[PDB]
């Protein structure tokens, strides 16, 4: 089981940095097995789903990256419009190194 304190902290901080504090009471994380995806978001239920099968492999920065990406879908919509990718780069200048560690971990054991 992944420590909830770490997840609560990253969620709160990312919501604050993405100027989504007005939606703070509605946004939550749920951990469950997902098929062919690391994370998803229910835009109606304001719920971020993290794949239970990959979560024990992730670093704290990787979790922060995943949560930032799903919240940017809540903020901007379905497609990675210019404003989406620039906000993601602003939070993660090392975006490229995060994604290579992310891919290597999805390859599993
Ligand atoms: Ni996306």
């Amino acid at each position: 089981m992944k420590d909830r304190k770490i997840l609560n902290e990253i969620l709160s901080n990312t919501i604050n940095e993405l100027n989504l504090n007005d939606k703070k009471a509605n946004i939550k994380i749920k951990i469950k097995p997902l098929k062919r995806k690391i994370a998803s978001i229910s835009l109606t239920n304001k719920t971020i789903y993290i794949n239970k099968n990959i979560l024990p492999y992730l670093s704290d920065e990787e979790i922060r990256f995943i949560l930032a990406h799903e919240l940017l879908h809540l903020k901007y919509g379905k497609y990675h419009i210019n404003e989406f990718e620039e906000e993601l780069l602003f939070l993660f200048p090392n975006k490229e190194a995060i994604l290579i560690n992310l891919i290597n971990k999805l390859h599993q054991k």
